[PDB]
């Protein structure tokens, strides 16, 4: 694999989770960004991949899992097969990334996606070549016990732009926040 995306959203104080769920009220479009930048492709034949961690996986609620639309990948050390519903499990981001390229998954697979949580970013995010993390940055603190990982700026840039993502401050149910983009090269 080429290439991987992260796609997380972040409150103020880096806060991502709380008590199995998001810190701050469910905002309708920025799910659908979600949900947009995660399903789309436009490879005929294939479909992306969405790979998750343990907890990320039971926090979906049951009839919306496995994520419609997209391959869904569960990392776990201590699992022997999938989470219900699931269609893979790997050990490892790494042993994740070589399953993409064996026969089952070899002409099936157009984009991956990191979808949290913060020990997945974490990893995802010192993964060698080229990278990018699609961050939605809540501007607002939420009192959280699951955070994000920091971004080195000596190794991320910021995007100026990217085309199909709004630049302007959103806003839903009072909460402001923003679309950002990060690339990492080498
Ligand atoms: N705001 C956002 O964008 C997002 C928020 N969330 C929130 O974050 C919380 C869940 O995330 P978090 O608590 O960090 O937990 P994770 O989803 O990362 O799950 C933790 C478990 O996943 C497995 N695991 C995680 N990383 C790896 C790894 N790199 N390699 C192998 N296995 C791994 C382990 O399972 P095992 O113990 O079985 O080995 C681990 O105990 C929830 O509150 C959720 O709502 C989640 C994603 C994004
Ligand atoms: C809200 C949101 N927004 C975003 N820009 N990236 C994310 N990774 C998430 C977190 C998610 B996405 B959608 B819902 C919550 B559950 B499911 B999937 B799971 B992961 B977790």
């Amino acid at each position: 694999v080429g290439s991987l995306n992260c796609i997380v959203a972040v409150s103020q104080n880096m806060g991502i989770g709380k008590n199995g769920d998001l810190p701050w009220p469910p905002l309708r479009n920025e799910f659908r960004y979600f949900q947009r930048m995660t399903t789309t492709s436009s490879v005929e034949g294939k479909q992306n991949l969405v790979i998750m961690g343990k907890k990320t996986w039971f926090s979906i609620p049951e009839k919306n899992r496995p994520l419609k639309g997209r391959i869904n990948l569960v990392l776990s050390r201590e699992l022997k097969e999938p989470p219900q519903g699931a269609h893979f499990l790997s050990r490892s981001l790494d042993d994740a990334l070589k399953l993409t390229e064996q026969p089952e998954l070899a002409n099936k697979v157009d984009m991956v996606w990191i979808v949290g949580g913060s020990s997945v970013y974490k990893e995802a995010m010192n993964h060698p070549g080229h990278l990018k993390l699609f961050v939605t940055r809540i501007m607002q603190d939420f009192e959280s016990d699951t955070f994000f990982p920091e971004i080195d700026l000596e190794k991320y840039k910021l995007l100026p732009e990217y085309p199909g993502v709004l630049s302007d401050v959103q806003e839903e149910k009072g909460i402001k926040y923003k679309f950002e983009v990060y690339e990492k090269n080498d």
